[PDB]
Formats: C-alpha cells, structure tokens, sequence
C-alpha cells in the first residue's frame, strides 16, 4: 500500500512532510533549520508547511533559504491569517510570503483559521490567487465539521483542497465525525503536531511503556511509531516539524513502517478512538 496522498495538482505526495513552527525564530540556528529542511528533501519528504505567522516571516525565509535551487522537488503550504483573506488585502499576504520564500507561486495556501471575512469573500480572494498563477491550490485550517459543511455550501467551497488540523495518537477527536466527512468529500487531511509536539502536549504518550515496548520490540523510536500511526490510513499527511537531522531522517523512515492489526488493536485499547463529537482540539 503507497504511503503518498492526492494533494492539490499533485497525484501523490509523501505522506509524511516537514512542519516549520519554531524555525525562522532565532539567527543562530538558522544554518541547522535550512540543513534540516535540506535534508528532509534529500530523504524524498516534498511537503513543506509553513506560515506568514511564523516567526513573522521569519520561518518562511528560512525555507526560501532551503529550497533555494530545489523549487521543482518540493511542494510548498503557506498560510494567511484571516484578518487578511479578503479582497483588500488577501493579495499583500500572498506578494509578501512570495518574497520570503523568493519563489513566484505556492503549491497550496491555506486559510489559517476561520475569523469574521464571509467565507464566500475569502473564497473568492484564492480564486483569484488561483487565476493570477500565484498559488496552485487553496485549503483550508482548523476547520471542524460544521465550518467544512458551511464552506462546501459557498460558491466555489468545493475547490478546497485541504484541511489541516490538530491529530496525533492522544487527540483523536477527528475520527468521529471530521476525517469521516473529509474521507467521503475526497479531501486529504493535513495532521499537524502529530508527535503531540513530541510528547509535551499529553504528559505521558513518550514516556508510556507499552508504547515503549511496543517501538522496541521492531527497533523503531517512538516517535516513529506514533509518526506510522497517524499515516495508518489513506488521505492524512502528516507534517511532523524536526530542526534535528537525526529526526528528519526518522521521520521520513517511518514511511516504510506497517502496523499491524494487533499492534493497531493495543494502540485503541491505550488510546480509545472518539465515541461522540469532541470540540477540535488546536494549539
Ligand atoms: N495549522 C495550524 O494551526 C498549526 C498549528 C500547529 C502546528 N502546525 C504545523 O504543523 C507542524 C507540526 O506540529 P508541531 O511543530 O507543532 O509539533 P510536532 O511536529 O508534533 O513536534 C515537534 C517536536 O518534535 C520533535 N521531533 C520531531 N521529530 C522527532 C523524532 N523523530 N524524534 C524525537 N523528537 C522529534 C521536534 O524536535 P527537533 O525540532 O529538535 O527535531 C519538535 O521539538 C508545525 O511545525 C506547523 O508546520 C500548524
């Protein structure tokens, strides 16, 4: 079964990219950030998900820094805070995340999270992105349920070519109802803090000894492990962040990695799937 996933005009992507919150933050780490992107690539992970909000920019140079020489193998994501997804000022955003990059257009650009612009305005403003040749495809992030079904119903909604949202193995809540409905519409499903921000989301998910055992027992890390979950089924992309290349070069290995029934099976039993609609958990 090919771990990849139908993302925007690409037939298939990896299903396991690099998240970049917390680069661009700091001057002295900026050469480990680009080499971690870097080396991300070299290990065949296309996607790239970062935002204007990022360090200011700062996460987005960073990658333009990385990807320098290399935009043809990757597949960029880029975001734009809503209070600038309308008709004023949703070009500036893009124009302005263009330059850092220094690339002439995204892969995919997504609406961060949903403020007061009408839907119908915002989807409008990446209609036009769309025309311009600025961006490829848009999407959409930290949408749950209802917001996709008011979305769908705005003229052109249905052009939404993703939503990226909060899962990892101890926040589950969109299985019961969101990736349900991704899953029948065809949309892909970007996982951001898939390691739960390696661990420091829910005390106790790295430190658990049956999980411990459980990565042991075929020599993988944890992190891998959980990495491998989340991926388990077709249409999730999981975007893990990594500024360490011995990470990277985990992460993109756990694309080799098949759970098996039983270990799926121990998997519910520590962590039960949803049996009612949760608020979307973010962060
Ligand atoms: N749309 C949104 O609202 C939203 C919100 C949050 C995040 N995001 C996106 O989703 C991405 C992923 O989420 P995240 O960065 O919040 O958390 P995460 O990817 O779940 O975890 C990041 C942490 O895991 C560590 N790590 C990575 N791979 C590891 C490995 N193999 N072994 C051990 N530790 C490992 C990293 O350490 P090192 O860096 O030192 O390797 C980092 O400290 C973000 O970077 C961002 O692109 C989007």
């Amino acid at each position: 079964v090919k771990k990849t996933v139908r993302f925007g005009e690409q037939a298939a992507v990896p299903a396991i990219g690099l998240g970049t919150w917390y680069m661009g933050e700091h001057a002295a780490q900026r050469q480990q950030e680009v080499a971690a992107l870097r080396a991300g690539i070299d290990h065949g992970l296309t996607v790239i998900d970062t935002a204007e909000m990022y360090a200011d920019g700062g996460a987005e140079e960073v990658v333009g820094q990385a990807i320098r020489g290399l935009r043809d193998r990757v597949v960029l994501v880029s975001k734009v805070y809503p209070w600038h997804a309308g008709k004023a000022a949703m070009h500036r955003a893009c124009e302005n995340s263009l330059r850092r990059l220094q690339t002439d257009y995204l892969d995919m650009y997504l609406l961060h999270w949903r403020g007061d612009i009408p839907l119908q305005e915002t989807v409008e403003a990446m209609e036009k992105l769309v025309a311009e040749g600025k961006i490829r495809r848009w999407g959409v992030s930290n949408l749950d349920t209802e917001d996709m079904q008011a979305l769908w119903r705005t003229a052109d909604g249905e052009h939404c070519a993703t939503n990226q949202v909060l899962y990892h193995l101890a926040s589950r809540g969109i299985e019961y109802d969101l990736l349900p409905w991704c899953q029948q519409h065809s949309l892909p499903v970007m996982a951001y803090c898939p390691l739960a921000q390696a661990g420091r989301l829910r005390d106790g998910l790295f430190q658990h000894s049956d999980i411990i055992n459980m990565a042991n027992a075929r020599g993988i890390t944890v992190a891998q492990l959980l990495l491998a979950w989340v991926i388990r089924h077709p249409g999730v992309l999981a975007i893990p962040k990594a500024a360490s290349i011995e990470h990277v070069v985990q992460n993109a290995a756990a694309l080799d990695i098949v759970l098996s029934g039983e270990e799926l099976a121990q998997l519910d039993r520590l962590y039960p799937p949803p049996q009612r609609k949760n608020r979307l958990d973010m962060v």
